[PDB]
C-alpha cells in the first residue's frame, strides 16, 4: 500500500566530499538528514506507540477505564 511504499523508501534512505556540499548556506548532508527525519517522524511515532501499547499490555495495569482512555488518546 501507500504506507508500505513510504516505509520502504524511508528505510532505504536511512563521504566527506558528499557532505562538503553547501545548500542555502547549510550542509547538504545535514539538510538531507533533517528531511529524512521529518519524513520518518510519523513512522517513528507509530513504532513508539506500538511499543508502548505492547509494554502496557504486558504490564500489571488492569483498569478498563484507564486502558480505554489510553487507547483513545494514543
Amino acid at each position: 500500500t501507500l504506507a508500505l511504499i513510504e516505509s520502504a523508501f524511508f528505510v532505504v534512505i536511512l563521504i566527506n566530499v558528499l557532505k562538503h556540499h553547501t545548500f542555502w548556506g547549510l550542509e547538504v548532508w545535514k539538510w538531507c538528514v533533517l528531511v529524512m527525519v521529518i519524513f520518518s517522524g510519523m513512522l517513528v511515532t507509530n513504532w513508539f506507540m506500538r511499543l508502548i501499547v505492547f509494554l502496557i499490555e504486558t504490564n500489571f495495569l488492569l483498569r478498563r477505564k484507564v486502558l480505554y482512555f489510553v487507547h483513545g488518546l494514543k
